[PDB]
């Protein structure tokens, strides 16, 4: 029953939360990434897959403000940077935990039931 | 009779002032909410689909002609016979193409609602979002017309804010679009608030031996990127223990609670903003 239950609430967050939270954070993500990657002039990150995985990290607490200096207009880089940064980690990330808590207080009953269906299948 | 076309009530209700008490609840009336429903199925729906794959296919075009951007310098960067080449150029006067159409459509919008520098700015953020890309874009060729390399500044800052507003098509879907309006009652309540109090404790605590390299230095703890030894303790854990420990989480506690109270306002608020799309629509 609740091994069961604690399935059934992360099938309905994937499919929920998850989902859309993935959807607008994919497009900041690519968004920022083309600018960046735009601003740079050569070198390393000068692909659109070195800049999307280097602005990835910084969801996952890795994040480095300063990965590269092959550019022009520093300050251009660091305000895009800060811009991602709040916008993404400070902001939308957040926003994904309340959410979720959200759903886990309105999908009680609809989790158990579903259990119980599962189980009777 | 004066609901659908007249001032009509639909008309009235949209384009509010921004004060009336019920403008997002005056759309819930029984008739209206189901006209709206209408008009949008019958021919909203398919105009509005054309009107973001063709955003979304200006997005691409405008991306890949500033990805493969010559680095030569000082331009204007003279045209070779290459394929290639021709087709970067066509994709530039396509992206200057889509901006000056978007600083006409913002100029023709403030021009025929006349906003009151109120609800300019309080209330109507995609016009002026789009405007302003629009500005970054044109900003861009004079700048790139009169032999200066800060043209690309000017034209990344139009990139981001271009793929930033794909977010006003998520009207039209209602989950996206209610998630969408629940992320501008976010920046404007939450984000706002904890910024103000965090940018003063982090100033503070900065006040390496430039402001620039220790506010960035201190501005990584928010990120989970923070030394503790970059270069004193007490100061650092201080810092660490108000702002990562306490007003990070006291953010996300304060999240939590908008979006309980905010969850029939940010449908109203959708709903509102679609009866404007469908409106705008009709009107052209
Ligand atoms: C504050 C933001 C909130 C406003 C907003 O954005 O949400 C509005 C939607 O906007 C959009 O288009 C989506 C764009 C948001 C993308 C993320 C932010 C990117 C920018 Br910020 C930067 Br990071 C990109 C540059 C990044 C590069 C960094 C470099 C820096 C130099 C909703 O407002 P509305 O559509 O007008 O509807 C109103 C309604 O009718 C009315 O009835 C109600 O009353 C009002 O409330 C409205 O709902
Ligand atoms: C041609 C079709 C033009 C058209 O129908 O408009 C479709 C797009 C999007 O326009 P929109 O009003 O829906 O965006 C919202 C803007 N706001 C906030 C001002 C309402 O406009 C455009 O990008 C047209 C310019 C793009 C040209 C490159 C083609 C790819
Ligand atoms: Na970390």
């Amino acid at each position: 029953q609740q091994m069961g239950i604690y399935a059934v609430m992360i099938e309905k967050m994937i499919l929920r939360d998850l989902c859309r939270f993935m959807f607008v954070y994919l497009v900041f993500l690519f968004g920022f990434s083309t600018a960046v990657v735009t601003l740079i002039e050569d070198g390393k990150y000068n692909s659109l897959y070195s800049t999307c995985l280097e602005l990835f990290k910084f969801t996952i607490g890795m994040g480095d403000l300063e990965f590269t200096e092959n550019y022009d207009f520093k300050a251009v880089f660091i305000i895009l940077l800060l811009a991602y940064v709040i916008l993404t980690y400070i902001l939308l990330l957040n926003m994904l935990i309340a959410l979720m808590g959200e759903t886990v207080n309105k999908i009680a009953q609809e989790s158990k039931n579903i259990w119980k269906l599962q189980r009777a299948i």
